[PDB]
């Protein structure tokens, strides 16, 4: 009927919010995953996009290339620095994913797909900015690759990035609380 | 009970903890710091001072330089493991503070290095045609981070870590 006094356990405050700290400010592992996706997703339509086109997406997008990086769209400078930060989970890491208590990936699994994602998207974008040369060129230049057998390891990429976009991964978010 | 924060997100309990991470990234503090530094007292980019070769495809660059690059990289975005948890004691830096500072000193590490491989050009002169601003107004803001990045390298940071 009434219920026990409890001994109130010393709560941890854990420290994984935005920038590190413990004040539960911040994005979430999930929050991560999801912007994680998006950039995943963007990062495939972009290759997919200069592999049909031959266009970097920035140009395809209308904006200037082959720039120095502080004349670009700071909205554009903005982006890049928030999928940046969201990579190294400096915007917040809180929770965590843990197996389902009982074959493909997990949340965490797909967490990292996207902050890879993420990164190589960041890295492209900033290329473009200063050299006028979408992410599948720089491929090209950087690898030695020729275009024409770069293109299906590329288009490999851009079916990977899709179906773990959509795929949900296994195992629970888990509140730190 | 199975945590998912080991090596790309495994839970086998395999990958660095969080205490690796902090060190690794305090060396990557130190490396950073000490290639500007060196820049600017030699005029020459930290792989130039190594002599190793620049203005060159990265797949014709040191495969140890891309190793370390790679390793880097992985190692900023915690998919080499992340085990652990850091927790508030029951300036002001907690080791979390130290371990994003070390993940940005590891960000920018792994660009200088990329950047001077293909460009042959330095982190600070990387900095001069990035931003517009003149070497000479660089430098001292370039210092200023300089003893940011020593200063935190050797900061214990309050908090503890918990398995
Ligand atoms: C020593 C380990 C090593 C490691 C861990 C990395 C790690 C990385 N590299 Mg670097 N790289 C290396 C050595 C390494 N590299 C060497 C020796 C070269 C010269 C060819 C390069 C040239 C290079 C380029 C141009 C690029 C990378 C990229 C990458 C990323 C992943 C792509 C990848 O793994 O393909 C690496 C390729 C291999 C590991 C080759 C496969 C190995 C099989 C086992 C042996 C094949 C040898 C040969 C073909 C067999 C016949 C021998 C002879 C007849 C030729 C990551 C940053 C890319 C990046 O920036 O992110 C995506 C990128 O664009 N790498
Ligand atoms: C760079 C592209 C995106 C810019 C801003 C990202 C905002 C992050 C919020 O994420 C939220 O996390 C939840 C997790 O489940 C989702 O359910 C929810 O729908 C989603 O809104
Ligand atoms: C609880 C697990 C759910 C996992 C799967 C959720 C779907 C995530 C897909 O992201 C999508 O990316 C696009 C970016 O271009 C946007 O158009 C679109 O709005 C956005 O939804
Ligand atoms: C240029 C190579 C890259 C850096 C070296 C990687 C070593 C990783 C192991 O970390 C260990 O974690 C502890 C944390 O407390 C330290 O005390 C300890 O000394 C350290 O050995
Ligand atoms: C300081 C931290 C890392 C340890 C080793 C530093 C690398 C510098 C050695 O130069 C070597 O001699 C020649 C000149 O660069 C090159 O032909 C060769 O590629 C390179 O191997
Ligand atoms: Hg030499």
């Amino acid at each position: 009927a009434k219920a026990p006094k409890k001994v109130e356990k010393p709560k941890l405050k854990v420290e994984d919010g935005l920038f590190g700290t413990s004040g539960g400010i911040g994005f979430t592992k999930e929050n991560e995953l999801f912007v994680g996706r998006v950039a995943m997703i963007g990062f495939a339509a972009s290759l997919l996009g200069e592999g049909i086109t031959g266009k970097g997406i920035l140009s395809q997008l209308n904006l200037e290339t082959g720039i120095p990086i502080y004349e670009a769209e700071p909205l554009l400078l903005f982006f890049i620095l928030f999928t940046l930060l969201g990579a190294i989970g400096a915007l917040g890491d809180r929770g965590r994913f843990v197996d389902e208590p009982t074959f493909g990936f997990t949340k965490s699994n797909e967490l990292f797909v996207g902050r890879l994602a993420q990164l190589g998207f960041a890295f492209s974008l900033i290329g473009e900015i200063i050299t006028g040369k979408g992410a599948l060129a720089q491929l090209n230049i950087e690898t030695g690759v020729p275009i024409n057998e770069i293109e299906p390891l590329v288009l490999l990429n851009v079916v990977f990035f899709f179906i773990a976009a959509i795929n949900p991964g296994t195992g629970k978010f888990i509140t730190d609380d």
